[PDB]
Order: structure tokens, then sequence, then C-alpha cells
């Protein structure tokens, strides 16, 4: 269902504190800024990235968003260390079971 793309603009993601910042329009038509911490639903699992877990940037580096053919989407890729200590590249699409209300930001 709907995502924070068209509803919000100026998608920012700091790789240190992993916080997503973007301006969204409220029901009153007013524009406000919102922040979100993915670490809450993203953790490391034997070298892979999955939803439901937490604490991932601590064991991962080079996190960066990537725009596809249409700037209406950005994709999250990060290198996460494995339990043996090896480094591997994983990928994950934020667009999915996540959405933002007109004036509030909460999972759908």
């Amino acid at each position: 269902m709907p995502n924070f793309s068209h509803t919000c603009s100026s998608i920012n993601y700091d790789p240190d504190s992993t916080i997503l910042s973007a301006e969204c329009q409220a029901r009153d038509g007013e524009w406000l800024p919102t922040e979100l911490r993915l670490s809450d639903h993203i953790g490391n699992i034997d070298g892979e990235l999955q939803f439901g877990d937490q604490n991932f940037q601590e064991t991962c580096q080079d996190c960066r968003l990537e725009f596809g053919d249409g700037e209406q989407s950005v994709w999250l890729v990060c290198t996460c260390q494995t339990m043996d200590g090896e480094w591997k590249s994983t990928q994950i699409l934020l667009d999915s079971q996540i959405d933002n209300n007109d004036s509030q930001l909460e999972i759908g």
C-alpha cells in the first residue's frame, strides 16, 4: 500500500545514526519534517538483512540509497559482517509493508 514517496519529498538517510528524514504534507495542507529510525525494525542475521530484527549498522558499513529509472524510489544496500567476520553485500527495498499517514508516520 502507498509509501512516503509521493506523500513526502527530499528523502535523506544519514549512514551513521540511520535516521530517515523527509518533508510530508499534512491533512491541513501544511508541510512538516519527520524523522524515523530503521534500526528499530532492521538487525543483522548471520550476514543477511531482514525486517523484525534490530542493531545492524553496528555490524555493517557503506550503507547507501540508490535511485532507479524513476526518482520515485530509492534502494537500500549495505555490507554486513558475517559471524565468522567476513564482509558480504546484501540488498533490501524499503518500499513494501511501510507507509506514512498524511500527518503521521507509522508502519501499515
